């Protein structure tokens, strides 16, 4: 219902019709898809156009091409039982991690093996593994989310923002913003606890907005209307007030961290900025992308700079003195 | 009939285990981890403080070893009571929940126990870990604990289904689920060596730090002897007796060792100081982790094989995940 607050510069690469293209063959081509409708499926996500918002200056349109084709490969992975999903998490990040790893029939891994073979002649040593960690986060947090629905768990607000931080794919999203613009961002400026705050509460945003995007399971408002005894209304207002104030806490983190970064810190940070907003508009516009004029709240719903009570596994996103 | 370990590797036990022991075992009471007494005493008697001060054997600080030792402590328990025993042992749905809360604990100093003893205690670990390392090697150990749960869960799903992996599973699941990832994580932890990323994240070197954790996993599987170990999941997939089993083993782990050597030699002269202390700990702990395992209930002579039981220098037949080991192009 409610607009969404996104303050935040909004772009798309200027090459994203050709890096659209270049995806689209890779995609008929890749063994991914068994029929002509998955494939179809797959190409109507508009990955490209979600990660060319990501990433809208790229020098390399072949990098671009490659962080691209890892969202259309995640969509279609996440299109099992949890006993055997822990073992296929297991092999699938084997084989992200060990280009010698066979394939034994799962369609899925010989085109993420093609994903890693380009990120590898591209990225340092360094950037892959940062994105190897980052993938088996978002694995953690599948295998999290399959577990609670297998079970009937319902999980409170404190779990299901912990895994939610992981099962939404930002963690591999945002780890590809350096494999995309190509300088290597130095560790001491990537870990620095300001900065590890800064990249979650960017994807806690995103996967609200995408939370939202998917109105009309495991959600917020399913969340809020178990544990607190909500209507659906009272917990989309109380879900914007929730995801409003981190992303406040985002810009006011950002603010005070930006001024002293180094040019490649720099560089991820207007990444961050870009893919909230990216992921944002580009919910709003996916169904040939929609191009009507899009209406943004000009406030946040609730402006508190306190932490969110009730998710203490967030708190320290607005403790300075731990940062 | 099991034949001796094949390890011609500097051994070595940090001078001051005995003070950091002390220290461990106070701890472990104070921790609120163990239940009971008898959960206490069992914790104790794994050694883990003789166990690490084999891998970090020249460790300036013994505040240092003693955080990394704390966390052996508390891997053992967590996977005694909560892993390879605990209802969650064949409840894949229930651990992923639980390694989820556990993984963000060690990730988030905010984040609440909910009634599970292991969370504080691991948080205090954190605590000392963050007070002593760089963020750069607190990521680093909180990813490699990450990759532990992730095996650990690949693990509990296949003997909830009583799945055997064949080997190429096996190897790739026990390269995670035997904790050797965190484990040689902390060496820099315990050394206060930060070691530049591009050294760290070299192929050549994650090759070794893999190899490194593959033997010592192996060697666990030797001293622990329908279980997932190699013995079981070469009598399933080859149909051995656990005799032709036990040398297959050998020859398999004796074959990843000379790859391990064999490159650590070729790695080792361009090294700098802080990644040539890094190469260091992994045969430390290789031995180490081996030594521990013979003398763990402790001083009588051992005797080592001179010889490996197999010395192929080409990649291990039927484990194509790990093939990438021989591949010096890549690497």
């Amino acid at each position: 219902l409610p607009p969404i607050y996104c303050p935040l510069e909004s772009a798309i690469h200027p090459r994203v019709h050709e890096v659209e293209k270049r995806a689209v063959e890779w995609i008929r081509r890749s063994g991914m898809c068994a029929s002509e409708e998955e494939r179809a499926w797959v190409i109507a996500t508009h990955s490209a156009d979600f990660f060319a918002r990501f990433a809208p200056t790229a020098a390399d349109e072949d990098r671009l091409l490659a962080t691209s084709l890892w969202v259309y490969w995640g969509f279609a992975f996440d299109d099992t039982r949890p006993a055997q999903f822990n073992a296929l998490a297991g092999r699938v990040q084997r084989a992200l991690e060990a280009p010698s790893a066979e394939d034994n029939g799962d369609r899925f891994v010989p085109a993420l093996q093609d994903i890693a073979r380009r990120f590898r002649s591209f990225g340092t040593p360094t950037q892959v593994r940062r994105f190897v960690h980052a993938h088996r986060a978002w694995l953690s947090g599948v295998a999290w989310q399959i577990g609670n629905q297998a079970r009937g768990h319902m999980p409170g607000l404190d779990d299901y923002l912990a895994m939610r931080l992981l099962s939404a794919g930002g963690e591999p999203t945002f780890a590809m913003l350096e494999i995309a613009t190509g300088a290597e961002v130095p560790a001491q400026d990537l870990e620095r606890p300001a900065v590890r705050a800064l990249t979650e509460m960017a994807i806690m945003v995103a996967a609200l907005d995408n939370d939202r995007h998917s109105l009309r399971d495991q959600n917020i408002y399913s969340v809020l209307m178990h544990h607190r005894g909500m209507s659906l209304q009272e917990a989309v207002e109380e879900a914007t007030k929730l995801r409003d104030r981190i992303l406040l806490r985002f810009l006011e983190l950002h603010d005070r961290v930006r001024p002293g970064a180094g040019a490649e810190l720099s560089t991820y940070l207007q990444g961050l900025r870009h893919g909230i907003r990216g992921n944002a508009e580009w919910g709003l516009r996916v169904p040939p992308m929609e191009d009507a004029p899009l209406t943004w709240a000009e406030s946040p719903s609730d402006s508190s700079p306190s932490p969110l009570p009730g998710a203490p596994s967030i708190a320290w996103w607005w403790d300075d003195a731990l940062l």
